[PDB]
């Protein structure tokens, strides 16, 4: 009955000019976050969408074989503000374009 899981969100890059820098690295496997969840991937820029700008985030992630916790400040990154680090996730590359 033990549904161990191991599918988290690979990084494609890592700008070193953030906070992020020092704490997250490219190739890092992101497990989960505040524990809040929703789907997948996209479960998680729906969290750092879903706080505003100065609040603080708690992040599960493992460099390799070692779980490590990092908490950064939050900080604008697009021009609409979004709270968030300036980093970009991989899902499957394809043309990512339903409609809009």
């Amino acid at each position: 009955m033990v549904k161990v899981t191991y599918d988290g969100v690979y990084v494609l890059s890592v700008k070193e000019d953030v906070p992020a820098a020092g704490i997250l690295h490219a190739g890092d496997l992101i497990t989960e976050i505040d524990g809040q969840s929703f789907k997948s991937s996209q479960e998680f820029i729906d969290y750092i969408h879903s706080k505003k700008v100065g609040d603080t985030v708690k992040i599960k992630y493992k460099h390799g074989n070692k779980n490590e916790e990092a908490s950064i400040k939050l900080t604008a990154i697009d021009k609409k503000g979004t709270p968030g680090i300036g980093i970009t996730l991989v899902d499957d590359l394809e043309h990512h374009h339903h409609h809009h």
